[PDB]
């Protein structure tokens, strides 16, 4: 799976700035559980700049929940990132997890940190925006520059229970901890 995104620095804010209709959209269509017409999906925006990545996504989930104890089985987005696109089985040390749930809290899993996440979240009806901007760790891009990448939805429902698992890339669950199943992302002008 390849995908593009524009040169641009946009404001975190949850507020769509007018750059991002210089991008292309992506969709969360890759089903690890539940469906694509039942679950929660996105519609995604990737834009990029010396310094950082940043991703617009817009959720659609009627039910918002974050009761259970696991943050992945809360209502929220992980992105995905593998700098040198070296799409290995583990994560080297450029590879990293970020998430943020629908009430802007975020939560890291490997490769992932505070220090270059920035987030903003924006309720609107029947859903979510989530507005991100991921710091580069060990590159400077340049133009026609690729690095790994995915974006994932998990659904949880009112009893706090993960009934939906959906990304762009990997259909099995499995971007925690394999690079290897994100797809590829263009960097270009
Ligand atoms: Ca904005
Ligand atoms: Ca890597
Ligand atoms: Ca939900």
């Amino acid at each position: 799976m390849v995908a593009t995104a524009k040169y641009g620095t946009p404001v975190i804010d949850g507020e769509i700035d007018e750059i991002w209709n210089t991008t292309e959209e992506i969709e969360t269509k890759a089903v690890a559980m539940g469906s694509l017409d039942k679950n929660a999906t996105a519609k995604v925006r990737v834009l990029w700049d010396e310094n950082y990545l940043y991703v617009l996504a817009i959720v659609k989930d009627p039910v918002l929940n974050k009761d259970n104890s696991n943050p992945w089985e809360q209502d929220s987005v992980e992105i995905f990132i593998d700098e040198n696109n070296h799409k290995t089985g583990y994560y080297e040390d450029d590879d990293a997890q970020f998430r943020v749930n629908y009430m802007n809290e975020q939560t890291f899993g490997t490769g992932g940190s505070p220090a270059r996440f920035k987030t903003a979240v924006k309720l609107i009806e029947g859903g979510y925006i989530v507005e991100a901007a991921i710091k580069w760790k060990t590159i400077k891009p340049t133009p026609n520059t690729v690095i790994g990448f995915n974006i994932q939805v998990n659904d949880a429902n009112e009893k706090g229970q993960r009934v939906g698992i959906i990304s762009w890339s990997d259909p099995t669950n499995n971007s925690w901890r394999d690079p290897s199943k994100f797809g590829n992302l263009r960097l270009i002008k």
